[PDB]
């Protein structure tokens, strides 16, 4: 699938008001950084389009253009993995059970 | 975004009847490559759940299935893109810019 990890845990384990607090500074470092790289990879995006709009074949420009989205995509998967586990760390110790069932149920489906 | 490429292709610019024809082959031989590495895909979404129920942590487990999972992700978009071009050389020299067209706009919304 194509789930929305960090949104799935958020809407469906949200913090509670003491771990909002103490996640905020966290939270808002891990969103400018989701932005930085989803711009990174729409822009890697356009450079495929380009390459093929020139020529329409595998070709050292689509080589690139590839990996430029591949590098960002898991950049983006990686990024959000780690941020998951900060929010697991700032959670009380009795919430991280229930976080982890949603967890490794959407990671099972191929929530990223 | 996360569209189908291969999908969208197949329904705005649908092969005419000699292209099905010709083309038989090739889209049977990519049915089969695509679902072999989606099976691989589900498997390595399994591992990395797998590990983070076992160790909700960055671990050696979770760095080995996240690779998994990229491989697996840069496999099936390569192989993509490697039989759209496959459809376009089975199609008529006429019928390729519109199917150009289709490709270039979807590419530009991150279609794979
Ligand atoms: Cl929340
Ligand atoms: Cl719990
Ligand atoms: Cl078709
Ligand atoms: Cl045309
Ligand atoms: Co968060
Ligand atoms: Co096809
Ligand atoms: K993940
Ligand atoms: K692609």
């Amino acid at each position: 699938g194509h789930g929305d990890l960090h949104e799935i845990l958020h809407e469906a384990v949200p913090l509670d008001a003491n771990e909002r607090e103490i996640l905020e500074l966290k939270e808002d470092a891990f969103a400018q950084r989701r932005r930085e790289i989803e711009t990174r990879l729409r822009a890697a995006n356009g450079k495929l389009a380009d390459a093929i709009a020139k020529n329409p074949a595998w070709s050292p420009e689509v080589e690139a253009a590839t990996q430029e989205v591949e590098r960002a995509a898991g950049d983006l998967q990686r990024a959000t993995l780690v941020h998951v586990f900060e929010m697991r760390a700032g959670l009380k110790p009795e919430h991280r059970p229930a976080f982890d069932r949603v967890l490794i149920d959407a990671l099972r489906r191929g929530s990223q």
